[PDB]
């Protein structure tokens, strides 16, 4: 859990940064091998509430937490996946194959069934927030507006609203109360952005437009080449009503099989 800071080795250059602070690459040295590592260098009380959530957890489909390290800054150390955010990385590279986008999205559907089984719900599942290992393995991050479920209640209540609207569900917006189903929402937002090759969605519109083109039962059009199963799938995701929303355990099931059907016809 803590870290020892002479063990730890950073990069000067930082690979992104945001209104935390910055996110560093660094090695910490092992028994034995040195592990290539991300820092997220900073707010102290949520970098920590961040890291217990990323403790507790343990799934190939999640980024790993090593530790953290109170030095010049407070920073949170975890296992490096080199090819950076989903989003800028299919920007990058346009020609990716729509089995390589089900495969990653495939993948993430399994971390989220864990999360889902593990009662915790994430609260900011995007595609900025998917960091890939390499170009055909996926795994979630950003965990800093993540809440363990009590064990008496299937949702979080916040108690007022900085939240990325254009991925939350309806009843997030109109009653403050994120569960599992209101990452499924967010999930078939990230579906769009990755068969979008990392485009925004709704793109030009306030979350207000978002609201209102939402309340009259609109939802984004399927992006050139996203197969229709694919996009069946994003508007089952998009199901107003909580109750009739499928969970992940259906989501990844339908994800899995359509995925192993594209492998069969290649
Ligand atoms: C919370 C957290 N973890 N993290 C990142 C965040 C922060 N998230 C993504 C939200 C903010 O994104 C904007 C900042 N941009 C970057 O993080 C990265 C930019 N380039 C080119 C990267 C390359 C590898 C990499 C991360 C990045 N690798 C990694 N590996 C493990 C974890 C990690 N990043």
């Amino acid at each position: 859990v803590y870290l020892d800071r002479k063990l730890l080795t950073l990069e000067d250059k930082e690979l992104g940064s945001g209104n935390f602070g910055t996110v560093k690459k660094g090695y910490y040295q092992m028994k034995k091998v040195v592990k290539t590592v991300a820092v997220k260098i900073l707010l102290k009380d949520e970098l920590l509430a961040e890291a217990n959530v990323m403790q507790q957890l343990d799934n190939p489909y999640i980024v790993r937490m090593i530790g953290i390290c109170e030095a010049e800054s407070w920073m949170l150390v975890m296992e490096m996946a080199e090819l950076g955010p989903l989003n800028k990385y299919l920007q990058q590279n346009r020609h990716v194959k729509d089995k390589n986008i089900i495969e990653l999205v495939h993948q993430v559907s399994m971390g989220m069934k864990y999360l889902e089984e593990s009662n915790f719900v994430h609260r900011d599942l995007a595609a900025r927030n998917v960091l890939l290992v390499t170009q055909h393995y996926a795994k979630i991050s950003d965990f800093g507006l993540s809440k363990a479920l009590r064990a008496d209640e299937n949702y979080y209540k916040a108690q007022t609203h900085k939240w990325p609207v254009k991925w939350y569900a309806p009843e997030c917006i109109n009653y403050y109360k994120f569960s599992s189903k209101s990452d499924v929402w967010s999930f078939g937002v990230l579906m769009w952005e990755a068969f979008s090759y990392g485009q925004k969605p709704y793109r030009g519109m306030k979350g207000s437009e978002v609201t209102a083109m939402l309340e009259k039962g609109e939802r984004m059009g399927c992006p050139a080449g996203c197969p229709r199963e694919m996009y069946d799938l994003m508007n089952l995701c998009w199901t107003y009503d909580v109750e009739n929303r499928p969970g992940f355990a259906a989501v990844e099931l339908r994800l899995r099989n359509y995925y192993y059907d594209v492998v069969n016809h290649h």
